[PDB]
């Protein structure tokens, strides 16, 4: 599997900051 652009995701929403 890629799992590639999810990881630079979900990262930027695990802080996102609402």
């Amino acid at each position: 599997g890629p799992e590639a652009s999810a990881f630079t995701k979900k990262m930027v929403e695990n802080a996102k900051k609402i």
